[PDB]
C-alpha cells in the first residue's frame, strides 16, 4: 500500500486550508530534485495559496510514496522550525 | 532610534536557541536582495544551526533598521505558515 500518499489524499482539506506559505515547500522540493523547474512553474501559475497547495499535493502524490513521505517530513520540519518564537512575536508586537 | 535592531540585539538568546531552520531565512533574504551570495556563503561556513543564526543576526543588524524589520516580519510569516498543522502531524504519526 502507499500509507503516505493515502495520508495526503485523505486529509486534503486540512492541508489546503492550513498551509499559508508554499514557497518554502517548492524551494525544498526543487533543492532535493523531486520537483523540476517545470513543476515549480506549474505551481507558480496557480494564483492563490490554496490553489498552489492543491497543485503541490497533486504533483507530490503522482510522484509516489517516497516523495509523499519526504513531503510529510518536510512539513514536520517546517512546522517545528520557528514555532518556539510564536509567543515572543506576539509580544513585540508586529502589525 | 532603531527599535527593530534593538529587538534583535536584546533577544539574541531566544532567537539563537529557538530557530531550528535557517535555510528558509537565507533563501528569503537572498530572493529579496538583502543578502548577497557572499552573505549566504558566510552563513554556510557556520557548521551548526545556532552558529548560523548568530551570523544571520549579525548581518541583518549591520544592514540596519529596515532589514531588521523585514527579518522580524519574515520570522512572523514563517512561524505562521505551517503552525496550524502541528496537531495533525503528531497524530499521523511521523518518526
Amino acid at each position: 500500500s502507499h500509507p503516505h500518499i493515502q495520508l495526503l489524499k485523505s486529509n486534503r482539506e486540512l492541508l489546503v486550508t492550513h498551509i499559508r506559505n508554499t514557497q518554502c515547500l517548492v524551494d525544498n522540493l526543487l533543492k532535493n530534485d523531486y520537483f523540476s523547474a517545470e513543476d515549480a512553474e506549474i505551481v507558480c501559475a496557480c494564483p492563490t495559496q490554496p490553489d498552489k497547495v492543491r497543485k503541490i499535493l497533486d504533483l507530490v502524490q503522482s510522484k509516489g510514496e517516497e516523495v509523499s513521505e519526504f513531503f510529510l517530513y518536510l512539513l514536520q520540519q517546517l512546522a517545528d522550525a520557528y514555532v518556539d518564537l510564536r509567543p515572543w512575536l506576539l509580544e513585540i508586537g508586529l502589525e
